[PDB]
């Protein structure tokens, strides 16, 4: 039996699925080899299709971009987000996409807690009708989020609201980090940031993300895809990691990236924690 | 007959490349704008080929540039940047300006509660502060912490040998990270592995305490010019020596700190530095 090889992106977030699902093929006296955080999607990518990868954790709404139906809606619902991400890798490459994650690790806005919870916000549907109240919220994002019409603009529409200047930081770059930064530090009054569904930095910066509940914004659930001729020569893949990623919820891998981003433990010491606190090493 | 200024791709750049740019505007110099044209490679290949004629270097960089890496002389602030000077005189015919006093290198920056209550100001200070028992655990690089060029190192001349349990080792060399977990004081984080004028610095309440023994080679910011661009426009000396002589450490902090997390345009930031110490207005 040849070693599976596991893969993951380069990111924060693939180190931690990266080894949780070789830990548990591990545990269950499956042989891997080591290949996590190969590089960027492109490149992991053309690995799994060339036999270079077997297993590695992709998010549905990318398949938008690698079957060229990048702005369909049907990417904004998030169990057709996964048949569809799920039937064209079959189809195309003979990818198995397995159970997928619930975390939506997409574009959103994340407020402070005390924000949050002082005023019950738990949804992008609240923090309409907070701010259209006359709500103070400061919201750090980069230029492109507050002026590219798929950004601020669809949330402000769809959830009834608009920002005022004086309720706007924009920043030179894309970047996440610093948004949490602003907000987390209240940099020129900010109480609000723009942040992918997971990152790192939101709950060691005590922020919350609130729910796309009209799903103004693409789906990106990650969910561990894996070659057919793998996964029949050893079939049980499927069904171990099918509860382990049931249970990696959007405040779990929050606090799991938290944990290697800014707390410097290794992912797979994080992995194995996760695991063993969910009883399934 | 207009001037090229321009600067490197990070924030200082774009800070002290506006300053250079409206400097020279107010005093009648037309210029044309290559602000944060790339990284250092590309900016040493554009001013050695004339396609720009000013930009904000660090005294410290001439060790890379004329092979000289190692060398004890760049740890001198004096003799680094009159090395600097007359080599890039010698080898290209660029003029080194007067430089500013900040030290933009690599250290160890403490949160300003611990600074405050121990009176922490330079690294001397530091070390005997962990001698006696301190309570200190620092966030920095895996590279930060096992280089000999760097704790090691620190520890050698300031006399303090830091635990396991007091470091937090991330994977990435990007201060942003050892900031914020410092700044958020995750796993009980309160010290930073930094760069000295970094832009989270400020916003996230640190302060960089004195490399007092020079271990570390010195970075000071100075315009750089091509001679034969100087000697059209030989007021440009007396224009920038007393502005740069104004940025210490602390004031390129701010000024970083409003772009970088603050939003701020860079040439806005630039031209209120200017207008508050008589430089504009
Ligand atoms: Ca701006
Ligand atoms: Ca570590």
């Amino acid at each position: 039996s040849n070693a599976v090889a596991v893969s993951s992106k380069i990111d924060t977030e693939g180190g931690v699925l990266g080894n949780i699902i070789l830990t548990v093929l591990n545990a269950n006296g499956i042989k891997t080899t080591d290949r996590i955080q190969l590089g960027a999607t492109p490149v992991v990518r053309k690995a799994i299709t060339a036999g270079e990868i077997d297993i590695y954790p992709e998010y549905t709404g990318n398949a938008a971009f690698f079957f060229n139906k990048a702005d369909d809606p049907l990417w904004k619902d998030p169990a057709k987000a996964y048949e569809t991400a799920k039937k064209l890798d079959y189809d195309a490459n003979k990818i198995v996409w397995l159970t997928p994650s619930p975390a939506n690790n997409t574009w959103g806005i994340a407020v402070r807690k005390d924000v949050a919870n002082e005023n019950k916000l738990a949804s992008l549907s609240d923090f309409g009708k907070y701010i259209a109240g006359g709500g103070k919220v400061v919201l750090a994002a980069s230029s492109e989020f507050v002026n590219s019409a798929a950004a601020l603009p669809a949330f402000q529409t769809a959830y009834g609201f608009t920002l005022k200047p004086d309720q706007l930081i924009t920043l030179s770059g894309g970047d996440t980090a610093a948004t949490i930064a602003a907000a987390a530090n209240q940099t020129n009054g900010a109480n609000a940031a723009m942040v992918y569904g997971t990152d790192g930095g939101i709950a060691p910066s005590g922020l919350v993300v609130l729910e796309d509940d009209k799903h103004v914004q693409p789906v990106y659930q990650p969910a561990p895809i894996i070659r057919e001729e793998v996964l029949k020569k050893d079939p049980k893949i499927e069904e171990l990691l099918k509860p382990v990623f049931e249970k990696l919820d959007l405040t779990t891998l929050q606090d799991l990236n938290g944990r290697v981003q800014l707390g410097g433990e290794p992912a797979k010491a994080v992995a194995e924690d996760f695991l063993k606190k969910n009883g399934f090493l």
